[PDB]
């Protein structure tokens, strides 16, 4: 039973993994690496107030005291915890083993670290209509520019070299139902660009079986999941920047 209480989880235990390091490659062998854990001694589960929590709990306590607060400080981990995985305050300082007053400074410093970030410049791929005005104008609440919409691949090469946009906002299929995921990786080719997925079932693409994105927004949008995705790709983004200007 012991696995069915695990196997539900992974897939989101994945997406907290690669939005905390950057990567799937990174994020799933972390993953991967809980599951070694687990395999070499079972008993390192926990007793948490749910399954799920006792996932994350594990996952953040083998790997938290290279440790994950290198790659994300904790204080960005309890924002992506809450806006991102959909726990509440309680689960969320529960998984982090902290008093729900210390986790709520977390949340706090995390909304300052971003309100420091300079906005950036989106580029939306989206062939439906209304999906497409809802995620511009959430964007733009969220204080970022959006340099426009393109709605099909001829539309986006053009944007994409034309408004040279810093980050890219994509459904994984476009109009002929073809993937959204190739086409931005056909436009992109070498370049290290920060792309965020847009899915109704990001579970589909959360297995680790296959080459998968590092960040997947889930529509219907959330406000706060977005503004923490973009944080995330803007911050992985600049330290990778800032490591290649030296």
């Amino acid at each position: 039973s012991l696995s069915t209480r695990i196997a539900p989880h992974l897939p989101y235990l994945r997406r907290f993994a690669r939005s905390v390091t950057g990567s799937q490659s990174s994020g799933d062998a972390y993953v991967s690496a809980m599951l070694e854990a687990l395999i070499a001694d079972i008993s390192i589960f926990p007793r948490a107030s749910s399954d799920r929590i006792g996932t994350y709990w594990l996952f953040c306590h083998l790997f938290d005291q290279a440790k994950l607060s290198y790659l994300t400080p904790r204080a960005r981990q309890a924002f992506l915890l809450i806006a991102v995985e959909g726990f509440n305050e309680q689960e969320a300082s529960e998984i982090m083993n902290l008093d729900a007053r210390d986790f709520r400074k977390l949340l706090n410093q995390a909304s300052i670290d971003i309100s420091q970030q300079i906005a950036t410049q989106v580029m939306i791929i989206e062939d439906e209509p209304l999906i497409a005005m809802d995620i511009e104008q959430m964007v733009e609440s969220l204080g970022h520019q959006v340099v426009g919409i393109a709605r099909t691949r001829k539309e986006a090469v053009v944007m994409y070299h034309q408004k040279k946009p810093r980050l890219i906002l994509a459904d994984i299929q476009l109009a002929d139902n073809s993937s959204g995921i190739d086409a931005v990786n056909d436009i992109l080719q070498n370049d290290r660009i920060p792309v965020i997925f847009i899915t109704a079932f990001p579970e589909r693409l959360l297995t680790g079986e296959r080459p998968e994105p590092t960040f997947l927004v889930t529509k219907p949008f959330n406000p706060d999941m977005v503004k923490a995705l973009i944080s995330q790709a803007l911050f992985f983004k600049e330290n990778a920047s800032k490591a290649a200007l030296e």
